[PDB]
């Protein structure tokens, strides 16, 4: 659609929080619109996928432009000299959000996110946990100060959703807008 | 069920964030289990109810034990000497979360929440906004330091939800647990 | 007495905290001593007056030099170019203290207090709440840093009070001293 | 009444702030309701008692379950291994509040309060001073962060008090509620 | 004894700090008193056990109600919806204390502790290191702000210990009291 | 041994925390190795010595090179112009740690420690308390920022201790190493 | 001279820092100019006077308008209701500066200074210590935020001093100017 | 040269940042001068060595006095009781710098560095990343507060370098000076 | 005396604060004891020398080992690779203290001091100003955190000084001790 003309490419990482379908649908949306997606899924994300979905273990690799596991710490986007247009961690665990906040860049996901931030590229973190305690909130404040977009994947009813897929589509569209993507979807305005 | 034997009573306030159904279902759940619910809905919550639901304007007053509008600043739970077992603001707007954080206690909802906090009673805030920027996060950190439970009403898939109502039931059950209620529902453990 | 020779004039505002009699008696004291008092009472202060006293709704307007309601946001002392010798908010609610602290200057009382502070004139806040939680205390610290006098209207027994009016007289005299007024009363020294 | 069935026991300490009668009446109230009270009065509290009351120097020892002077630094509740249900310092001087805040635990009162806090037992401080300056407020914020209840013994008029004893009864009842005591008294609700 | 009547269950985790015997004895104590103990031992804790004790590698699994290794990140208490009465990390390394403080929830121990904290359940950390430098102290302050009990397992002589086992019994009893357990042992009061 | 050749001299102070034997054994160790020890014991330390040991009240004075009581505020090491090689407070109460942190230098122990710090000499504080709450931790952070060594006297099992004296020897040796003393003892390396 | 016409009265306290002559000369200067001086000397100040001067122990009492010892905690200026024009602590120890900063108001000097500050009267602290470490500096910053004048009694040579008394006269004159006194002395302008 | 006479021994760790040659040359320099070097290389450092050099995988083990892999968490210098003269992490990744800062001491390198810091031994971190964002800078500030030397391995031209090896020699010499080594090299003075 | 055997060399800088004689006497003392002194005097220090002394404009250059003016920004000790044993700024103006604190290293004095600090060499700042306001105190706190010794050149009377030169000798001796110099002088101990 409107992402191949400028030839966009995004990093999308899935981590071990509930909501694997959100990252899968975001990858599907971005590639449909003509962007390249470099995808990574952590070991805990693969465990969560099995726990809460019926997706095949290879589906993310199949729909991505290029696929990396989390120990591929020499992947191209582990260096700031590799150009890309934004990274999303969807869904984002506390563990990965915190690893990014504090620089515990011990796998490809945290390192790629740190590289995204240091180069002042867009980073969107769909951080799923509730409640959030004071330590979580201090971590999210630090991430916001570092430039990350903090996007709790909250329930939203103002678009009159009728199915689970309706909720997923709204949240995925909203996350895509944080990457600079001008997605078409049902807005309040 | 297990809330009339100790004769629990809770304050539940609805504010002008998306997710009116979450507060309505929480009231329905708490009263079914035998607790008294003193309910309040802000003017913006009434506007949101009309925008995103088909509920009658009088439904919350009908299902509550006692109902107050937001300008009833002399309601019983506006004083710390009135005993109750916890307050939930569901859904909670940034405006009401921030008013509580900083003491702008200019209506019954913010005052009742401030009274809840100063008496070290339980306060649960189902704060719905995304993204959250650094000012939001500093406000939520302040609320957490004041003792509030910060509960973004996030999408949750580990209970294999099949309908919108499934998601609402999970989130409402989880919020109820933050009030000390031992609700029966589908848990990960 | 000793306030007309220099022709003092003070702003006294009553807000919706318990202790309306403290502000009424402060106005009575300041005018007896020959100062002009520009008075304002909030809507919640009028409600509290009815709840806890037998005072007529017009008494404050009757005893003041000039009277304003809280929506008179163009009153003379809403601008820093109007000269006066100090403002007291007695009693002061958390809502009004916090509105001043954080600049939510949405009525005449909060704006007049902000104007008092920015011009480095004396502002005394008789803040009545107990307990005070950590958010309250951070707000009061901010007000103190901005230059306000923080005067919780505490019980005081060292003057051997024999009636409620004895306690009111001590506290009102002490608040008056924070305005620079050399009131005559029973001191420890 | 409702404190012997669970066999409650509280520590009540009186310090050298005005309002000795508040601590005396709190001890009287707690023992009437069937709790044990372990009482301590500082040397400055004994001086204040003589200055502002006609109480005998031995009255607190007479009404307490067990009495300690402030240099009894080996009293049972100086160790966290001694069980009790809460401590109140009523009235609480700036000196004792600050000693607790900063760990200057140089007498039984400050040590017992520090032990109360480190064991996450309830501590209520009826801190009497006005004005409070920025150093006081930073100290009270620290105490609140450590878990203490900060209860300035403010004038309260919403129960229509007709005598000094009416004010004392309200404030003492409210302080008792901060210890978890379900006292019977005239409430706003 | 007094923990089966309410059917208590606790999480006890052992990490790679010196003092493995403290966690083993805590498990033994809690189960003797009739509580269920869900135990976890990290890989470094197993190494320390071999270095400083003669315990069999399977003893903790034998005495626990249910046993998990640290990579069992889908254990029941990894979700806040699983009910339990408190978690203790005994002994607690700097690595695990810090992982909890900052949200590096990369194994079952840190995740279970984070879940304990976000649900405002009791968490006791028997943090063993000396000296503690300024970074350690900032971490422990953050944990305390998040609600954890910070229990350095210090030498204690006021119970006149005559053997190493006497010291272990005192410290284990004191840690148990931080879980709300009313253990019987030799107290100063 | 290796402390008389450079003619070392240390200040060792005992305060009213449990673990008097730790300070006694540290004095014995330092003098055996040929250093001079200027010792001080607070009044609360003398009370603790009687409570938890069978030591004579004069033993510390007997084993020290020179002995001072805590009110000897003009002792030589109360001035920075007196040269010495380090001070240890063993055991160190919260009261004395906090007095040093905040400058409440009201006896010889706190003043000597403040003089040690301002001259950038070594100060080691064997701070014994558990739990430590957030106020304690903020105090210890301040002390660490001022340059003090923070040494909670924790249980240590990696040297396979078989008696209480084994634990004391390890902890005393470790504290001695913080003074720059190259003590001979059983190390992990 | 120019202090009796408005009938000034000051509190001057001497504490146990070197420079007793500075406080003695300040008292002499203020009374010569016609002000009343209420003087207090701590026990450590009396010890320092004997150590570094030949002054009689009764001289300060002789030259003061009224004299108090430090345990006269009921002196008139221990209450904010007693009027005076400023307090100076000259010389000021770290112990007394810190006691004021943190509210350890355990003698007349610290309490009178706290009362001076809470009433927004002038307080000048001639704080003598060198070096000042980071804890000292944080304390002095807190005092400055509370409104105190921080006056290290530094050597000054721009008035070409020829004797010790010349230095004392300059420093005492400069301290007097911080009390609002328009002393006549040799200025740079 | 001048490091065997006092028999120095250093820990040198290589982590997965660019600049493996800097750590290799530092080891070569320290051993040439007669010090013992205990070396450790992380898994990511071994990957970087292969990516950017032609060094054999066994070279670091060959030139070191003793060699450890990063999972040897029981190596001698993992305990503070093992004596050494300083540790350098050269080059130092953000991941390892941050792990040290925040106490995520999950391998030998981070633990050895934490042990170095808690014993107030010298730690030099040759932290290589650019840009550094605000989270990195807050981490480096924390490390500096903990006592670490923060040494970005910057280009330096004032010694007129003519080859890459000239730059390496300057930077390695400068890092060696931070360990207290008096290396001979071309200085500006 | 005891500074040539190890061949000490110090940087001594004079800035435009009163007390030029303190720096002159420090240079004289250090060279008498056999150290080399590299001296620098700012333009404002030369102006102050003329204003308050009769010293020739060339005296500092005459007594120094090597002399530099403040614009000699390429002097040897402007680089960290030049070895020296400590720097003193005596007397130190607010301008130069603040320039060092905040890195405004725009002349040789501020740069040499910054180089001293970054190499963790000793820096002593004889900061002369009174009063010190909150901005000064925040600056001095920052300098202390950076490792500088903060030495206000305060009047000291405990050595019974009889002349101005007696005071200078005490203060200069004390400053010399902060450089690690074991000067012989009249001490309290
Ligand atoms: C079924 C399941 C669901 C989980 N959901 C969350 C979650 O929603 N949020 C979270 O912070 N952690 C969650 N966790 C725990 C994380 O998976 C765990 O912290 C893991 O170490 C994260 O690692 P990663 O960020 O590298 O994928 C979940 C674990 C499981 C087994
Ligand atoms: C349809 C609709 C949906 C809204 N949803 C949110 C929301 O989800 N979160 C939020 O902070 N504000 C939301 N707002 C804006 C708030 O209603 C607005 O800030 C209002 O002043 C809140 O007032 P209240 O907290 O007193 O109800 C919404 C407004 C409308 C009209
Ligand atoms: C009878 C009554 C007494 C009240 N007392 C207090 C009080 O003492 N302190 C307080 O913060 N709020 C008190 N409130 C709540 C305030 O009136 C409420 O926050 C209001 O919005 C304050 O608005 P105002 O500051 O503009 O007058 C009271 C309310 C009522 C009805
Ligand atoms: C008559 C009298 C009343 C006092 N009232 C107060 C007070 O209300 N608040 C306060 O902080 N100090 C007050 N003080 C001063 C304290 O008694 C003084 O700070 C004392 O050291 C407190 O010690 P304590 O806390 O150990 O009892 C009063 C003193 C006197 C003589
Ligand atoms: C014998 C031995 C004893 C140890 N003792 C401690 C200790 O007391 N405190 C600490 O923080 N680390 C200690 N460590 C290091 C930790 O085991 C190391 O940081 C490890 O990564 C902790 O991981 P864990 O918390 O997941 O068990 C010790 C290591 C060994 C081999
Ligand atoms: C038997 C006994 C043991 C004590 N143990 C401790 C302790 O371990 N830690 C502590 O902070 N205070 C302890 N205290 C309380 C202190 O002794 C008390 O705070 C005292 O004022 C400390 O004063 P000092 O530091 O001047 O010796 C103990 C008191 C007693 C009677
Ligand atoms: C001769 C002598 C001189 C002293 N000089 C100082 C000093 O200059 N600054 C300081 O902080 N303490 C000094 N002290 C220590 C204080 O006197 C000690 O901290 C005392 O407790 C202060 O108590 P005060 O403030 O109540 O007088 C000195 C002590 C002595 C014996
Ligand atoms: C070729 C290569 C070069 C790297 N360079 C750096 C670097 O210069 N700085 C950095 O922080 N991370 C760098 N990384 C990423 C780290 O290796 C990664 O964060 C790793 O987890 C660090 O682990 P370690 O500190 O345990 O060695 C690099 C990775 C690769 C593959
Ligand atoms: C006679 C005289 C004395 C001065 N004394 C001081 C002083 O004691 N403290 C201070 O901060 N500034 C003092 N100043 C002002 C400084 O000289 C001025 O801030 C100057 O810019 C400092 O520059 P420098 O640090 O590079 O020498 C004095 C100025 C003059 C003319």
């Amino acid at each position: 659609e409107n992402l191949y003309f400028q030839g966009m490419r995004f990093v999308v990482a899935l981590t071990g929080a509930s909501g694997q379908i959100l990252g899968i649908r975001l990858i599907e949306k971005l590639t449909e619109l003509g962007a390249e997606v470099y995808a990574v899924a952590s070991r805990a994300a693969k465990i969560t996928l099995k726990a809460e979905t019926d997706y095949d273990e290879g589906y993310v690799r199949e729909i991505a432009t290029k696929y990396y596991d989390e120990d591929e710490i020499a992947a191209p986007f582990a260096s700031g000299s590799f150009r890309h247009d934004g990274m999303a961690v969807v869904p984002c665990s506390i563990k990965t959000a915190s690893s990014i906040a504090y620089g515990i860049a011990d796998n490809l996901i945290a390192r790629a996110a740190d590289v995204t931030l240091k180069e002042k590229r867009r980073l969107v973190l769909a951080i799923r946990e509730a409640p959030l305690h004071s330590g979580h909130l201090k971590t999210l404040a630090r991430l916001a100060e570092m430039g990350a977009v903090i996007f709790p994947p909250v329930l939203s009813f103002y678009t009159r959703p009728k199915s689970v897929d309706d909720l997923i589509e709204h949240t995925v569209s909203r996350i895509a807008e944080q990457l600079g993507v001008e997605v078409d979807y049902r807005r309040w305005g």
